[PDB]
């Protein structure tokens, strides 16, 4: 089972618990105004009106989960990425068409109060959560499909993050959805009661729309998670592990869909660190994938196809001879080989970018003597033994996916990306005697 099998020294898993203590100090001290921010209104019904202008996928991108579907690590479309800086985070392609359409249409006479907006946002993610659960890659899983709430878990956390203002991603340079929720929560603001204004307030009288939007997501995050997961499959849970190894899960379906609070914590975990544990998971996911294709092109033991990277027929080229005999069905081994290759070239300046990212984001918080949303979780994150970027790429080596090789020459090592970011061994060059391949069905290497 890939599902209980998962290391519980996972990215995921330790984000996850870190997460829990950020969920736990946020939620410690109480709030007497919650209230006033409260909003009232395989797979399964999606009804809003049952168990709670433009629509939520339109003008998106499907194919999120496609082998070839494109991460955005550039500047224009990321806060904090510059042109003048190596060092990015990398928005994954369920970010990149996340279906927040509807989000762009809140500066509006209509959207005034706390029970309007929830209303915009379940409507976000029940669309979201029907397009993921719609074209995972576990959609026609046999097993408990712990995958598609593992994504929507991912879903959920950028949602989070888009309503409170910490989403990194700019769609273009309209800022629409932001701009929109800004006069929302300014509505908001305005439409409390005196004291719940003076709580939300800065010293100079002036609103702290950033803590009144955390708030607001706090107080609503449960009713949001059961509108994102309206469609989730019956047979679909959400799985995480403790640092003592101890299993924590949904119980009923839908990924908790009728458990009220989430079982997951990601809305908690800081943006970037969510979107590199993503990349690293979707990498390992697509190599298997493109190695696979690359195999298929490249060798075929029992139907005699040995094949190298410069497209000889291995079991008719003798390279210490200089005896070269290229076939007509390896130069498609060598087509194959470029095309891989140029995918782990993107895929390793990817990882470069978010190896630096990631170091930065250690030092803001060394360094940082004021504070900032995500000081607590970088704390923690150095209490333990990740302040090393080392000991952070030992957690994404740890990752579903990426723990997956049972094989130690294609063992995935973020610590030694010559070996993790390779040609394929179906793309070597031929064994130096040639190779002689028996009717058994076994290719064997001469001398
Ligand atoms: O991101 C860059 O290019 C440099 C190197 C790490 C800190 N800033
Ligand atoms: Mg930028």
């Amino acid at each position: 089972s890939p599902t209980l099998s998962e290391s519980h020294k996972s990215a995921r898993n330790v984000l996850e618990n870190i997460g829990i203590k950020i969920y736990n100090q946020e939620i410690k001290k109480k709030n007497p105004y919650e209230q006033q921010l409260k909003g009232t209104l395989d797979g399964n019904s999606c009804n809003l009106d049952h168990l709670f202008g433009r629509k939520p996928c339109y003008g998106r991108e499907q194919n999120r989960f496609d082998e070839n579907a494109e991460a955005y690590c550039n500047s224009d479309k990321i806060r904090g990425n510059e042109n003048n800086a190596n060092g990015a985070a990398c928005a994954p392609p369920r970010r990149r068409h996340i279906c927040d359409q509807n989000l762009e249409f809140l500066d509006n006479k209509n959207t005034n109060t706390a029970h309007d907006l929830l209303g915009n946002v379940l409507v976000t993610a029940k669309y979201e959560g029907n397009y993921i659960v719609n074209d995972h890659p576990d959609k026609n899983s046999n097993g408990n499909k712990a995958g598609i709430c593992t994504s929507l878990a991912r879903s959920f956390a950028d949602i989070g993050d888009i309503v409170r203002g910490r989403d990194m991603f700019l769609p273009n340079k309209d800022d629409k959805v932001q701009k929109g929720l800004q006069v929302v929560f300014k509505k908001i603001y305005k439409s409390l009661t005196p004291e719940a204004r003076k709580h939300y307030a800065h010293g100079d009288g002036s609103g702290n729309y950033a803590k009144l939007r955390e708030d607001w997501w706090t107080i609503n995050r449960e009713q949001i998670w059961k509108a994102l997961t309206c469609s989730a499959p019956y047979y679909a849970d959400y799985f995480r592990k403790g640092s003592d190894g101890t299993l924590h899960f949904s119980s009923h379906g839908k990924c908790g869909h009728n458990e009220g609070a989430p079982p997951t914590y990601l809305d908690y975990v800081p943006q970037f660190l969510r979107w590199f544990e993503e990349w690293s998971e979707e990498f390992c996911r697509i190599k298997k994938i493109k190695i696979d294709k690359v195999k298929k092109e490249c060798r075929d033991e029992q139907n005699k196809k040995y094949c190298s990277g410069d497209g000889h027929d291995c079991t008719q080229t003798n390279l210490a001879h200089n005896q070269i005999f290229v076939d007509l069905d390896c130069p498609r081994c060598q087509d194959q080989c470029i095309k891989y290759n140029e995918w782990i070239v993107k895929k390793l300046e990817e990882f470069y970018k978010q190896n630096l990212k990631y170091s930065m984001e250690i030092q803001k918080w060394k360094k940082t003597k004021n504070n900032y949303y995500d000081k607590e979780f970088y704390e923690n994150l150095d209490k333990k033994s990740y302040s090393t970027i080392d000991k952070f790429l030992n957690l994404l080596n740890n990752g579903k996916h990426c723990h997956d090789n049972k094989d130690e020459k294609n063992k995935i090592d973020f610590n030694k990306p010559i070996k993790t970011f390779s040609i394929s061994e179906y793309c070597k060059t031929c064994p130096l005697y040639g190779v002689t391949c028996t009717n058994r069905g076994i290719c064997i290497h001469n001398s």
